[PDB]
């Protein structure tokens, strides 16, 4: 039994270092919401150091509608662009994340979680695609022949249906213990209380912190963390 | 005996359309000093509907100098993203052509001219290199078994040595025999009044303008326009 621990990088923030130290996967962004050109070649060259699995992070560039054509488009740039940074060391590009809004409105949006499935697999087919567990990207991505990993969060609260529920309450280290059930088991405890499936083959770590040391007590609790390898 | 003609396109400015339709080679901006990735989606369908070869259009993002490394770095992040781009639509990116600054600039820095090659090469062994005739950049591109082609211009004076003279006077259609002279026997009379030799294998022709007119009345005076195919 294995689990992938991925994190976000490319942003300039946080300990990008220690952080690629105890993670399989890194999600690194380029050059939208955060990041630039150097920025993605110095976060390849210490993912390879570490051997971590390189992946990007696109962005987009009051839910006003950015049709799917402009989000395919604008997600082939951001992911060519590190691709092509990351082939140029000898690298290899091997999932794409969406990050913040765009994965957010993707969960949920199948038009566009069908854009940027599209634009992933016209980059490259054998890019692994993640995704929100239990979300229109994941059923997006199968839609398309391409590999899908489903992601999930030691943090965040879940209902009875498997999603998270909306942040604050909807307008503690029991978060390893959660995850580990959810690794495990797959399966969930809602805040209804009621037992919730999941597919949990990645989790998501914040090294925005000291928030380093949840992450290092995760996999102290953890069995054999690796990357997507499907 | 063939002639190659390019037009830099996806700014937005000029017209494009017309402009695909006389030229043999298009530099497409790649979203830093211009355009953006739905702009280079819509120049790369064009130019395939045209028949014309796709190309890129890097540049920058006080003559402060730019580590060459950075350079390298945001010209592989650009070209890139259009290679990535143009074969999502089944097209091949054919060329480079740095933009502006960075092209006048390399034009005379050997090293920047070396950075600029060495992103071409690691994007792809198969580009060709396009630069000033004469100048460091072209040094660069055969310096590293790059196919790389001259390019001249219509409108501007010559030097004894092959190269411009600064703009203005260095602090007509003319231009259709002087184009005419460069392509047919490789040589330009220069403005001291001694002819110089030049390569000139391609010719940039100005859309910013009704200066299409030139451009047409160029076509007319010409012998076969053609995409370098080295």
């Amino acid at each position: 039994m294995k689990i992938d621990l991925n994190a976000d990088l490319g942003e300039g923030c946080a300990s990008d270092a220690e952080l690629l130290t105890l993670v399989s996967s890194a999600n690194i962004a380029c050059g939208f919401h955060a990041g630039d050109a150097q920025i993605m070649q110095a976060c390849v060259r210490e993912a390879i150091k570490n051997g971590v699995a390189i992946g990007a992070h696109p962005s987009f560039p009051s839910a006003m509608q950015l049709p799917p054509e402009t989000v395919y488009a604008q997600t082939l740039y951001q992911i060519g662009a590190l691709a092509t940074i990351a082939r140029a060391q000898g690298g290899v590009m091997r999932h794409v994340k969406p990050h913040g809004m765009l994965y957010n409105q993707a969960a949920k949006e199948a038009q566009l979680a069908d854009a940027i499935a599209r634009a992933v697999y016209a980059c490259d087919p054998a890019l692994i695609l993640v995704g929100l567990a239990g979300s229109e990207l994941i059923r997006a991505g199968k839609q398309y022949g391409l590999t899908t990993r489903e992601e999930v969060f030691a943090d965040r609260g879940y209902q009875a249906d498997g999603s998270l529920v909306p942040r604050s309450q909807s307008g503690e280290e029991q978060a390893l213990a959660q995850t580990l059930e959810m690794v495990q088991h797959g399966r969930v405890k809602s805040i209804t209380g009621e037992w919730a499936t999941v597919a949990a083959q990645t989790v998501c770590l914040h090294g925005d912190g000291h928030a380093l040391a949840f992450a290092r007590r995760l996999r102290s609790a953890f069995i054999v963390v690796a990357a997507l390898e499907h």
